């Protein structure tokens, strides 16, 4: 599923991401835009053999099991394919665990390079919510 901007903002709000660990909703919408272009089916392979999955591009080296990242962890206790669903619940619940690990949203390279320090509330302007 490819989300609309306000459609995704509403879904993340419903799932409790607005101000989660201090990150306003616009941060999460900005991260999703540049990580995945709002596409729940996005995948990208990394140099170390791991793969990033879903609308927030969660990585198989630590957070999910894809059966092909040897010596990796599965800290969200979930198959990576669950991160590709049109239902974003699994992605949001796993992202809550990531952002709570000490490094905040710096875990998402696109957020650090393209959202951090910008007017992130622009990403939810015009939305009803
Ligand atoms: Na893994």
């Amino acid at each position: 599923k490819v989300f609309g901007r306000c459609e995704l903002a509403a879904a993340m709000k419903r799932h409790g991401l607005d101000n989660y660990r201090g990150y306003s909703l616009g941060n999460w919408v900005c991260a999703a835009k540049f990580e995945s272009n709002f596409n729940t089916q996005a995948t990208n392979r990394n140099t170390d053999g791991s793969t990033d999955y879903g609308i927030l591009q969660i990585n198989s080296r630590w957070w999910c099991n894809d059966g092909r990242t040897p010596g990796s962890r599965n800290l969200c206790n979930i198959p990576c394919s669950a991160l590709l669903s049109s239902d974003i619940t699994a992605s949001v619940n796993c992202a809550k665990k990531i952002v709570s690990d000490g490094n905040g949203m710096n875990a998402w390279v696109a957020w650090r390079n393209r959202c951090k320090g910008t007017d992130v509330q622009a990403w939810i302007r015009g939305c009803r919510l």
